[PDB]
């Protein structure tokens, strides 16, 4: 039911997600960092805003997923934030839309980990049964 598991890593640290329809593990990639990072357990939704990727490989899709949350958290460090994604096979390539709303830090924002960064910790997408997981490290 949780769909979730991080290992005890040290400096770093990565989560696992689970899939359903393979935008199901991106998404949930994004939940790994925001449940450790702060509690989003307590904020709606005030505000909405949408991301677009180009990916080309699947894999890359979380690599270049989650990275892309690595930048706009800083531009709306939000404590809440709900996960949306949409894939889509271009004429070729991959994509990538999600969306995320609860826009509103306070001064005393609930932290909880402490991530440096995102260095290719793994953003590996491996399929087990059918089912679709992920794997995402953060440097201390």
């Amino acid at each position: 039911m949780k769909g979730f598991e991080f290992f005890d890593v040290t400096a770093d640290a990565g989560f696992w997600a689970y899939g359903h329809d393979l935008e199901e593990v991106f998404e949930n990639a994004a939940l790994a960092m925001f449940e450790v990072m702060t509690d989003t357990s307590l904020v709606e939704a005030a505000e909405e805003r949408r991301v677009e990727i180009t990916s080309e490989d699947r894999v890359s899709l979380l690599y270049d997923w989650l990275d892309e949350l690595l930048f706009i958290h800083d531009t709306e460090f939000i404590l809440f934030s709900k996960f949306k994604v949409k894939i889509d096979e271009k004429d070729d390539g991959l994509h990538l839309t999600g969306t995320a709303m609860g826009e509103e830090i306070k001064e005393g924002h609930e932290r909880r980990d402490e991530v440096k960064a995102v260095t290719f910790h793994m953003m590996e997408i491996l399929d087990e049964d059918g089912l679709i997981k992920a794997r995402v490290i953060l440097d201390l």
